[PDB]
């Protein structure tokens, strides 16, 4: 588990990337994303959230806006 | 995605695991969840997914009951 910050996200794709310091940008698919509400991320949100390895790739998993 | 039927889960933990037929049966967080219901499951209930790898092996994302 680590933290980071959303970098961009398209809500009508429900999509976008997280920006890691010192790392490379993870993939968000909206499925990711914890709590209760619209699931939807803005550019800046304080995020914490896993690593998880699928077919297409690395991608976020428990993203947790902070 | 991958179709398979919750072995067991412990509403209390938020886990458990989802058997797939003629395959190694796999870790369901509470977080990978989806829906507005309650993060939970049951006994029996049919669900689909996809296997991601984590840091400690295979794992559920995207579980949606069906
Ligand atoms: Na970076």
């Amino acid at each position: 588990m680590q933290e980071g910050k959303v970098k961009w996200f398209n809500n009508e794709k429900g999509y976008g990337f997280i920006e890691v310091e010192g790392g490379s940008d993870v993939f968000v698919h909206f499925t990711a994303i914890q709590g209760e509400g619209f699931k939807t991320l803005e550019e800046g949100q304080e995020v914490s959230f896993e690593i998880v390895q699928g077919n297409r790739g690395p991608q976020a998993a428990n993203v947790v806006k902070l």
